[PDB]
DNA sequence: AATAAAAGGAAGTGGG
DNA sequence: TCCCACTTCCTTTTA
């Protein structure tokens, strides 16, 4: 199945819910989530990924979070930001 | 208080 | 067996 990192990505690059998510500076991966209309988007991830429960974005955050050890999304010490590394915007 | 973002330990689920 | 890549649950902290 598609990673979460990978799905964001590709949501950034179609343009598809362009009003729950966009890029804040697209050279460095700086991307944010829209605070009113960030939970459609989790929505739309618990529903491509086949889980159980409803997913929200507070346990996709959950998930964004734990990429910060292995660097392929970090948070920014901005609202709702977070960027992708170098490798995952090459790749 | 009400609302919201951010955080992470711990245990559960998937598919290797 | 036991890690992958999250998911789910619960609680805490700051603004």
């Amino acid at each position: 199945k598609i990673r979460l990192y990978q799905f964001l990505l590709d949501l950034l690059r179609s343009g598809d819910m362009k009003d729950s998510i966009w890029w804040v500076d697209k050279d460095k991966g700086t991307f944010q989530f829209s605070s009113k209309h960030k939970e459609a988007l989790a929505h739309r991830w618990g529903i491509q990924k086949g889980n159980r429960k409803k997913m929200t974005y507070q346990k996709m955050a959950r998930a964004l979070r734990n990429y910060g050890k292995t660097g392929e999304v970090k948070k920014v010490k901005k609202k709702l930001t977070y960027q992708f590394s170098g490798e995952v915007l090459g790749r």
